[PDB]
């Protein structure tokens, strides 16, 4: 599913991401925009053989099992395919674990390089929330 901007903001808010660990909703929308272009089905393979999955590009070395990342962990206890669903629940629940792991949203490279320090409230402007 490719979400619209305000549709994704509303879904993220319903699932408790607004101000989660102190990160306002626009941070999460901005991260999704630049990680996946709001597409739940996005995948990207990394040099180390891991793959990033879904709207928040969650990585198989640590967070989910894809059967093809040797020596990896599955700290979200899910198959990586669950992160591609039109229902964002599994991605949000896993992202809550990631953002709690010590480095905050810096775990998402696109957030660090393209959202951090910018006017992220712009990403929720005009939305009925
Ligand atoms: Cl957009
Ligand atoms: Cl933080
Ligand atoms: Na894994």
């Amino acid at each position: 599913k490719v979400f619209g901007r305000c549709e994704l903001a509303a879904a993220m808010k319903r699932h408790g991401l607004d101000n989660y660990r102190g990160y306002s909703l626009g941070n999460w929308v901005c991260a999704a925009k630049f990680e996946s272009n709001f597409n739940t089905q996005a995948t990207n393979r990394n040099t180390d053989g891991s793959t990033d999955y879904g709207i928040l590009q969650i990585n198989s070395r640590w967070w989910c099992n894809d059967g093809r990342t040797p020596g990896s962990r599955n700290l979200c206890n899910i198959p990586c395919s669950a992160l591609l669903s039109s229902d964002i629940t599994a991605s949000v629940n896993c992202a809550k674990k990631i953002v709690s792991d010590g480095n905050g949203m810096n775990a998402w490279v696109a957030w660090r390089n393209r959202c951090k320090g910018t006017d992220v409230q712009a990403w929720i402007r005009g939305c009925r929330l």
